[PDB]
């Protein structure tokens, strides 16, 4: 059994995408084979959280962990003292620059995780050479999607192996609603069993395409006058969305950021999950993990996904439809068609559930990580 040190600037109790990603992947592993070396944003909250866990977390008493000589030496000391076999950098850039030190300290395998923003036109000076350095010293680079892999090109060079490691989804928490619960959820929203419901769970930013959905609504309600769009989440773009929703305000609900279970109940009672993510910000504002699509499929709800980044990779033609987010006419058409086709929706939702069970659960994804951490070095 190989022992892994996870070196990361991103770790709970701080909330975020990489925090959730690492927290959940670590949880799939044998706790005796895991040590975490993490930065500390709040020392009292960090300590309280670490007490709940069954594996060691060593806190670096800095808000930000940086690849300095003293951080390198501190890491090296942990590698020697805890007899570490693997060093897994939670984010490749910049911390995986300490990979050389990790190996000198006794680690026989270095893994580094990418998240999709390492390569782009806003890259800082020195960054391309850093990615090369990281590449030569890292044995396994994990990547979240085929899209990101393509975007890297040969930035990391010829040494590392690339392993696909997207997020899993908790298929026990996200689960299809019973008819009774679905009816009760709808009643609490002020709807009935026949109300056409489109749900969108996501941060309220232009990228997620809540604006596209709102703009499609006039056409959708012309076909289905009682159709309801549920916008679940919070973010800077809220006031724009509300402005955009003015002339369809009776058919669009802003539910705010909902409590976890309430959000699941709402998602599971919907007819369609729709998030037509589009790529913006000169190509730099792109969809990464697409977790909301996985959650929807786990709840047995048909999905409308955008063409942005790795979003299409989370669905199959059997579970969802991919749409160009900026094509509002095509979006409303797709929405109307699916709302008029309950038989297909039931089949798409059923296929959605089967798809996440077979390829997206934390049990399935956990196996991939176990292989990376427990295999002999190349």
């Amino acid at each position: 059994s190989r022992k892994t040190l996870v070196v990361t600037n991103d770790f709970p109790p701080r909330i975020g995408g990489i925090q959730s990603y690492l927290r959940d992947f670590i949880a799939t592993q044998d706790p005796e084979s895991i040590v975490v070396f993490a930065s500390t944003q709040n020392a009292e909250e960090a300590h309280a959280y670490d007490k709940t866990l069954d594996y060691e977390v060593i806190r670096w008493p800095r808000s930000v962990m940086l690849p300095t000589p003293t951080t390198a030496h501190a890491m090296a000391e942990i590698i020697r003292e805890r007899e570490i076999d693997n060093v897994w950098f939670g984010a490749a850039a910049p911390l995986a620059l300490m990979a050389g030190t990790a190996k000198q300290a006794g680690a026989s395998k270095v893994i580094a995780s990418t998240h999709g923003h390492e390569v782009g036109w806003s890259m800082l000076p020195g960054s391309r050479q850093s990615l090369r350095k990281i590449g030569t010293e890292v044995d396994v680079l994990t990547y979240i999607s085929q899209y990101t892999l393509r975007r890297f090109k040969s930035a990391f060079g010829s040494h590392p192996t690339f392993e696909h490691l997207p997020s899993g989804v908790d298929v026990k928490r996200f689960t299809p609603a019973t008819p009774e619960d679905k009816s009760a959820t709808r009643k609490k929203l002020g709807f009935t069993d026949t109300t056409p419901v489109i749900a969108c769970n996501s941060r309220l930013v232009p990228r997620k395409g809540q604006d596209s959905l709102i703009k499609a609504m006039p056409q959708v309600i012309a076909a289905r006058p009682d159709a309801q769009l549920l916008i679940v989440g919070s973010g800077r773009y809220e006031s724009t969305l509300r402005r955009l929703a003015t002339d369809v305000s009776q058919n669009v609900k802003f539910l705010g950021r909902l409590e976890y279970q309430d959000m699941i109940n709402t998602l599971a009672a919907a007819d369609i999950f729709a998030m037509p993510a589009r790529t913006r910000g000169g190509g730099l504002d792109v969809e990464g993990l697409g977790i909301v699509y996985l959650e929807a499929q786990a709840c047995g709800v048909p999905v409308i996904a955008g063409t942005s980044g790795g979003a299409p990779e989370t669905v199959t033609p059997a579970t969802g439809l991919v749409v160009e987010g900026s094509d509002v006419d095509k979006l409303s058409e797709l929405l109307i068609e699916l709302l008029d086709d309950p038989i297909r929706r039931a089949a798409m939702g059923a296929a959605g559930r089967a798809h996440v069970e077979a390829e997206w659960s934390w049990e399935i994804m956990g196996e991939r990580l176990t292989n990376i951490l427990q295999s002999e070095p190349r």
